[PDB]
DNA sequence: AATAATAAATTATATAATATAA
DNA sequence: TTATATTATATAATTTATTATT
DNA sequence: AATAATAAATTATATAATATAA
DNA sequence: TTATATTATATAATTTATTATT
């Protein structure tokens, strides 16, 4: 929908460089019985290879699934603390503007007040709350967005 | 979707020379500053509006000075474009089909002067289809040698 | 736009936790 | 929030890009 | 996707020869 | 071939993206 701005490709490229999802489980199995595979069923198409190995999957004994599903996780929480460390070193985005530190503020107060409607008309709630403000309550959270755009202005010049 | 030599040709090509300006823009490059100092009530745009009325009105003899001085500018920029192609790796050679296309089809539309290129080469297409087997082999074969040499010159 | 042959890119596929889009 | 995309891989069968011309 | 204020990006506009796309 | 894009520039005025959260 929004189309990329300058600083959004910086980051969005900076971020397809970091790293990366890891594997799958059923994905495992296949790495390593690839050649085997092939040797046992040189007759249908490389489609045809990957829908027995589903089979193979769904039918397969459970500690089998397990096992492979153990390096699934060890790989995926290595990424994971991979991922959290390059995040935190990425270029921080500008700071949030006064509405949504209101709403950051009152969204839970609103939502135990009306429990049945879903996020979505929960912000249309919180921005018409918003709109009703006294004039010198908006103020003060124009004033908490003046503040934080000076001070990140000053930590990035 | 994207061919590999065609990306390193399409960056190429990218550098190249961009085409001038208008003799319009000419004229409007020097006198927008005073367009504004006359009318300093209106919009960007509506400066540009008013520049397009003086330059169509603007003297004759004068805007024969842009126009020529576009010209020259177009002319050195051809200059520059020619000797930029000739610098390029050149596209692949053209298949049989189009070779063959390029050869026959001034007679064709000798024969068939009322129809557009496009129906001309399905004409062409159908006359191919047709043509002795020995005879599309020339095409095939001046092709295949067409992109030996073309690999050889211009290897990834 | 049309054309045909050939080069080059893409898809067909299975999994499923989860990151990401909207 | 819900709905879609992504991550691993091998290679056939397939699609679509390339090319000159008006 | 919803939300508001604000930051960033784009439009408004004149030409007209001609390149480029289709 | 016909239909559209390209090239230059100023800078208000206007439109779109950003931002956290679910």
């Amino acid at each position: 929908h929004h189309k990329a701005s300058k600083r959004t490709q910086l980051r969005n490229e900076l971020i397809k460089q970091g790293p990366k999802r890891p594997t799958s489980a059923y994905f495992l199995y296949l790495q390593d019985h690839r050649s085997q595979f092939v040797k046992e069923n040189p007759t249908l198409r490389p489609a045809e290879i990957s829908k027995i190995a589903g089979e193979k999957w769904q039918n397969l004994e459970a500690d089998i699934k397990e096992k492979y599903i153990s390096e699934r996780k060890k790989l995926y929480s290595e990424y994971q603390k991979a991922k959290k460390e390059f995040d935190e070193k990425l270029p921080p985005k500008k700071p949030a503007g006064p509405f949504i530190k209101y709403a950051n503020e009152v969204r839970s107060q609103v939502f135990a007040q009306h429990p049945d409607k879903s996020q979505l008309d929960l912000m249309k709630i919180i921005g018409d709350k918003w709109q009703s403000l006294d004039q010198s309550i908006k103020d003060k959270y124009i004033q908490e967005y003046k503040k934080a755009i000076q001070e990140y202005n000053a930590r990035y010049p």
